Parts: structure tokens; sequence; C-alpha cells
């Protein structure tokens, strides 16, 4: 069958807050069977746990918020997209801070911080969510579908507002196999133009932010000294954050996510949509890997 997967050892890692600028300690706990990712706030009395649910999002802006009261947990979205592209499936995430730490912009630290603790495969079966049914929404000309594929795939088109290298779009479609996510979305990092970004710091916002974290466009150009890491790094790095909103839904997908223009918040509605639309997917294991549409690297 295809296993469930935790972590093998507890893992440490220090960074700060992009949005908060608030230095954080995050702890990476394995976790048994049928538990989840689930958050909690160290730095609390009583500590507070909330499940990396789609029903305990709470804010959509620039970020996925976790909340459960008036306890909050912002920037989940590259944390949990390194956890779905390596398949951990139980974890307990302890964080001293409302806030997840930038790392490098990417979910790239992430995986190698999980890879290194090494995964350990549970004696249960792993469960996927199939998309046995189209379901859309839409905001003006903003979109974001799911669709049914034999698979997991990501079509993603961002629309840019003046010329970046010569066109307003950039496109990516990604078909996964086991190593497609670490090799081709794992190391996208964050974005921002230079005009948004000092607007943003001026209302006290993205006060962690740098350009070790971010990569910086000033107008139509990189600012960055060493450039980009691919040719398409900003869709590239939407497709991160879409893989990352997909895991609120508890369970690894099959089937096919295609967003234009679509961020956390229009991705949090689809999940929403999608979970209200119950004929459009059903809960599924595989007792035989090799018959199963995905299939994840080696443990
Ligand atoms: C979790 S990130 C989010 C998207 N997002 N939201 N807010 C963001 C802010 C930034 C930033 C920045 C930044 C600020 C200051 C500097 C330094 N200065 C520059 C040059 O001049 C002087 C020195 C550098 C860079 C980048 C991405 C952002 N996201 O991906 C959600 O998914
Ligand atoms: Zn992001």
């Amino acid at each position: 069958m295809i296993k469930q997967r935790t972590l093998k050892n507890i893992i440490r890692a220090t960074g700060v807050g992009l949005h908060s600028g608030e230095k954080v300690y995050l702890t990476l706990k394995p976790a048994p069977v049928d538990t989840g990712i689930v958050f909690c706030r160290t730095d609390l009395d009583p500590v507070v746990e909330i499940p990396a649910r789609a029903e305990n999002v709470g804010e959509t802006t620039m970020s996925t918020t976790l909340v459960k009261g008036d306890v909050k947990v912002d920037t989940v979205e590259h944390l949990l997209s390194a956890m779905a592209g390596l398949g951990i499936d139980n974890a307990y995430v302890e964080l001293s801070a409302s806030e997840v730490p930038i790392m490098d912009g990417s979910a790239g630290p992430f995986v190698f911080l999980i890879q290194s603790a090494g995964l350990q495969e549970q004696e249960a079966a792993k469960k996927f969510i199939r998309i046995k049914r189209e379901v859309s929404v839409e905001e003006g000309d903003k979109r974001a579908v799911f669709v049914p594929f034999d698979g997991f795939k990501v079509s993603f088109e961002i629309d840019f507002d003046h010329p970046v290298f010569r066109g307003r779009t950039q496109q990516a479609s990604v078909d996964f196999s086991s190593t497609s996510f670490v090799k081709e979305v794992s190391r996208a990092r964050t974005f921002g133009f230079m005009r948004d970004i000092e607007y943003l710091r001026s209302q006290n916002l993205a006060l962690g932010g740098s350009v070790e974290n971010a990569i910086v466009v000033d107008e139509n150009r990189v600012l960055n000294e060493d450039g980009l890491r691919y040719e398409d790094e900003f869709v590239k790095h939407k497709i991160l954050d879409a893989i990352g909103d997909l895991y609120l839904l508890g369970n690894s997908l099959i089937g096919e996510f295609r967003g234009f223009k679509s961020g956390h918040a229009l991705n949090n509605q689809l999940l929403r949509t999608l979970i209200a639309d119950k004929d459009a997917w059903e809960v599924v294991t595989f007792e035989d890997a090799r018959t199963a549409p995905i299939s994840y690297m080696r443990p």
C-alpha cells in the first residue's frame, strides 16, 4: 500500500516572519497515524493547537493565516507546500510566534530540513481526495478550478498590469512525478515589485522582508545580485503557494488545479466550494502502490 508518512526525528529551525519581522523558533515533531498537520503556539499558556484545515483559515491577505479564537498562525503556505511535496501526512508544527519563518522565501529550506530529519513510513494507508467532477470559482477576471485528472497537475497563469521581461503574462503547467516538486517548484522564491514593497514597508507590513528572502523587481528587472533560480520563478512560486493552500484539504489531491490570477483568497474559496460539493470528490486509498496514479520518492 501507499503508506502515511511522518518525520523520523524532531528538527528545529529559526528565522524571521516576513510580515511581522518577529524572530521565531520552529519545531517539527513526528506524529502518529491519522494526526494530520497540527500547528501550535508554544509562546501561549495554555498552548493552542490548530489543525492545518480549510475550516481554520481566518485571513487570506498576502498569506494564508490559521485562526482559532484570537490565536493566529500566519504564513503557513510555504511550509505546507514542502509537506505536500514530500507526502508528510502526520506532523506537529510548534512555533514561538504568530508567523512561520520565511527562510529564503521558497519551500527549499523546509524540504531540506524535512529530508535531513528523514521520512518514516507508517502502518496505515495514506488517504487521497479524488476530484470526480469539475468545480470552479470566479471573482471578475480571476479564476480557480479543480478538474478530474489521474495524477496531480497544477496549471497557473499570472497576468501583471505591466510587461515584465516584455510580457504581461507568465504560465507554467507541472504534471507531478515523484521528483517534480523538489526539482521544478520547491526553490521558487516569493517576489514583489519595489513600489508595492515600499508601500507595504510604509504601512509597517513586510517588516522581515529582504533581498535574502524575496525577489525584488524594480519595475521590470530583478534587483537581486545573483538573479533568478528558474526562468519563470514568479509563476513557479504561485504554483508553490497553490500546493500549500491545496494541502489544507488535509489529504493529497488526485486531480488538476488551474489558476488564472488566483491568490490565497480565491484558492481558499475554491477549497470551501469543493468541500461543500461532496459529489465532486471522494476519499480513496491505494493498497497497491504499483496501480496508484501518484508516486512519492523513496522515504
Ligand atoms: C509570505 S510572502 C507572500 C508575498 N508577499 N507578501 N508580502 C511580501 C513582501 C515582500 C517583500 C519585501 C522586501 C522588503 C524590503 C527589502 C529591502 N529593501 C529593498 C531595496 O531597497 C532597500 C532594501 C527587500 C524585500 C515580498 C513578498 C511578499 N507570499 O509569497 C505568500 O504566499
Ligand atoms: Zn508564497
